[PDB]
């Protein structure tokens, strides 16, 4: 079921929810773009989870979630095994994020399958990006972690050069990262240790403004040249240039405005 960018009065959330509650034979719920309704936002998220699942996917994204909404989905995480993909991404959560977010962190301990996350936007998903890192160890099988438009800090990013040392993930191919904050010191604080992860199909590392130092321009040229796939970058919010364009090495394609 696909339900991409459908106006809706609010109210008729109780109907969708009700008529979601019957299709014991779904897989795939992709939903997207339910304009903002606010008020309902937990019927969909009820409806399911709610008596045991088999849901495979769930993507809600930019649906307009709330810490309550996330809080009921992680409260029913007792069952939906063998659901892989668990998006939620861009929903920002304006309050009560961090205790939503805390919630989720301390579960997923027995969708065994889960691979490929990302996690939902909001205030202060930093504070817990240490336990998630953690927790993700424990699952060598991610695919690909989506950490988007939060601020990040110099040291965040050397916490997750950590992570990324490291007991092998193999197929991590995707890395998500709607906004950075970077300086002289990051991307070269972490910069190479992705040097072990030739497998990357492509990334984000996006920021705000920020022109690259003449050094990370050129280590970072020699780090794409050793990958195996890089199939079309994207490092939005940097002020790249033709001078830049001229170090970095060949590849498909490089995503900076």
């Amino acid at each position: 079921l696909i339900m991409d960018n459908i106006k809706m009065n609010e109210e008729d959330a109780i109907k969708l929810a009700e008529g979601l509650k019957n299709l014991k034979k779904m897989c795939l719920f992709h939903l997207t773009h339910l304009s903002d309704i606010g008020e309902g936002m937990d019927y969909i998220v009820k409806s399911l989870s709610s008596e045991p699942c088999d849901l495979e996917e769930i993507q809600l994204v930019s649906c307009c979630l709330s810490a309550n909404a996330v809080k009921i989905l992680a409260q029913n995480l007792h069952n939906l095994v063998k659901l892989s993909i668990l998006d939620l991404s861009e929903n920002y959560l304006e309050k009560d994020g961090n205790e939503a977010l805390h919630e989720l962190i301390d579960r997923m301990n027995v969708l065994e399958q889960l691979t490929a996350l990302m996690l939902p936007w909001g205030c202060d998903v930093q504070g817990s990006l240490s336990s998630l890192l953690k927790h993700l160890e424990e699952v060598p099988q991610l695919v690909k972690l989506g950490l988007k438009n939060w601020r990040l800090t110099d040291t965040e990013i050397r916490i997750l050069g950590a992570f990324f040392g490291k007991n092998p993930l193999k197929n991590f191919q995707q890395l998500n990262l709607a906004g950075n904050r970077v300086s002289s010191d990051g991307w070269l604080a972490f910069m190479g240790v992705f040097e072990n992860l030739k497998q990357l199909v492509f990334f984000d590392f996006s920021t705000k403004e920020f022109l690259p130092d003449p050094a990370l321009v050129r280590k970072l040229s020699q780090v794409l040249s050793k990958l195996t796939f890089l199939q079309e970058a994207r490092l939005v919010g940097w002020q790249f240039d033709d001078d830049d364009l001229s170090v970095i090495t060949g590849a498909f394609k490089l995503v900076t405005a």
